[PDB]
């Protein structure tokens, strides 16, 4: 699970 | 911006 | 399962 | 602007 | 099961 | 504008 | 099934 | 900005 | 597990 | 800025 | 002007 | 299914 | 799935 | 003026 | 998925 | 100016 | 992921 | 004027 | 990751 | 002007 955020 | 994944 | 968004 | 995917 | 959207 | 899937 | 729209 | 992993 | 951040 | 990992 | 294609 | 539009 | 607008 | 794409 | 502006 | 990406 | 911007 | 990338 | 910035 | 990279 994972998350990318910018 | 974001991606999230399980 | 997921999501991306701009 | 998105895509949601199960 | 599946949603894009602009 | 939009699309939906099952 | 599904819909699409624009 | 960030990345969250598991 | 980790995240990275900026 | 950081990273932390297990 | 535009386009929009699904 | 597409749109163009001038 | 596209949009391109001028 | 933009382009989006998924 | 993508989006680019000027 | 700008472009995002995932 | 990224995101370019002048 | 900026670059970010994960 | 990283980020450039002028 | 700076640079940060992990």
């Amino acid at each position: 699970i994972y998350k990318v955020e910018i």
